[PDB]
This record gives structure tokens, sequence and C-alpha cells, in this order.
């Protein structure tokens, strides 16, 4: 039972790129989100404004 949330050096480096063009990880949209892209900047950039409609 951990607090807060943590992350990874894999991971954080995509993340860095998203909260520095106007993102967040609100509820932990980011944090699987580039685990699912393979940590990419060009795909999680595309995972916000819907999902299949």
């Amino acid at each position: 039972g951990p607090l807060g949330s943590e992350a990874d050096p894999r991971l954080i480096e995509s993340l860095s790129q998203m909260l520095s063009m106007g993102f967040s990880d609100e509820g932990g949209w980011l944090t699987r989100l580039l685990q699912t892209k393979n940590y990419d900047i060009g795909a999680a950039l595309d995972t916000i404004q819907y999902s299949k409609h």
C-alpha cells in the first residue's frame, strides 16, 4: 500500500514532453498510456482527443 504514486526511468522521459506540451497525469491517464505506447510522444499526443468514436 504505497503512498501517492511512483514512476519509472523509461517512462518519466515521455511525460516530461507531455507535461511541457500541456498535459498531466490527473487520475493516471499518462502513467499507463505511455507504457502502452512504448513510451512514445507522437502516439500519446493522439490518445486524449478520443478513444474509438
